[PDB]
């Protein structure tokens, strides 16, 4: 899920 990876960057 895209909102996983922003969780990653974040
Ligand atoms: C107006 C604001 C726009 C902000 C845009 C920010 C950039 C977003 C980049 C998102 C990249 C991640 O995509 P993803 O889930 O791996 O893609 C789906 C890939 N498959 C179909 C192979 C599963
Ligand atoms: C309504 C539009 C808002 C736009 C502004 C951006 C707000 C971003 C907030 C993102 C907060 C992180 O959420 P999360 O803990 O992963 O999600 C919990 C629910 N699920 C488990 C189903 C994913
Ligand atoms: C779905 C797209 C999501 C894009 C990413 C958005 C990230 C937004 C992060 C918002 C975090 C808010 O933190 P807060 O509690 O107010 O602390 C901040 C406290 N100071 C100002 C003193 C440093
Ligand atoms: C901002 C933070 C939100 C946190 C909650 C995330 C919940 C994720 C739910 C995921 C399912 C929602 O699929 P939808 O939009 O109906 O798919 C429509 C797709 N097409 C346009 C290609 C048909
Ligand atoms: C308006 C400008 C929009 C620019 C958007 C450019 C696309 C960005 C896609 C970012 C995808 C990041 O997540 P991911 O690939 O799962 O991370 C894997 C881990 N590393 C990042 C350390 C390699
Ligand atoms: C995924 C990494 C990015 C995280 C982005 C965080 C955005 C924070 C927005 C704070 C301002 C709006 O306050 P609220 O309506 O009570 O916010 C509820 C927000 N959560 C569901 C995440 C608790
Ligand atoms: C796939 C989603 C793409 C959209 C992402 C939206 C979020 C805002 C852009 C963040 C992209 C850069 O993050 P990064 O330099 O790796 O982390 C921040 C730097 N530290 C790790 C040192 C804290
Ligand atoms: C609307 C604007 C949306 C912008 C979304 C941008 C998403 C892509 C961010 C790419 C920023 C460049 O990262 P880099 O230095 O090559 O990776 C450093 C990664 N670590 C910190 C984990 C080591
Ligand atoms: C649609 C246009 C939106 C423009 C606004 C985007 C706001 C993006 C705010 C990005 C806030 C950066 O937080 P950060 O230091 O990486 O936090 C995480 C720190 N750790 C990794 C140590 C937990
Ligand atoms: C970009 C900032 C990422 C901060 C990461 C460090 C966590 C501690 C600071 C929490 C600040 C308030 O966050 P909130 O409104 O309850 O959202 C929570 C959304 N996440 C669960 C995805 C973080
Ligand atoms: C090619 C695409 C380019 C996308 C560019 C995305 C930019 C994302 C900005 C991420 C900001 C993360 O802040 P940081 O590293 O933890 O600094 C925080 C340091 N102070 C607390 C002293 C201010
Ligand atoms: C007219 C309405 C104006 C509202 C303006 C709101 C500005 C909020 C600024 C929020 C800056 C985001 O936090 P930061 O410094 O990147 O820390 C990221 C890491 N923590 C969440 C743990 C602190």
């Amino acid at each position: 899920g895209l909102l996983k990876k922003i969780k990653w960057l974040l």
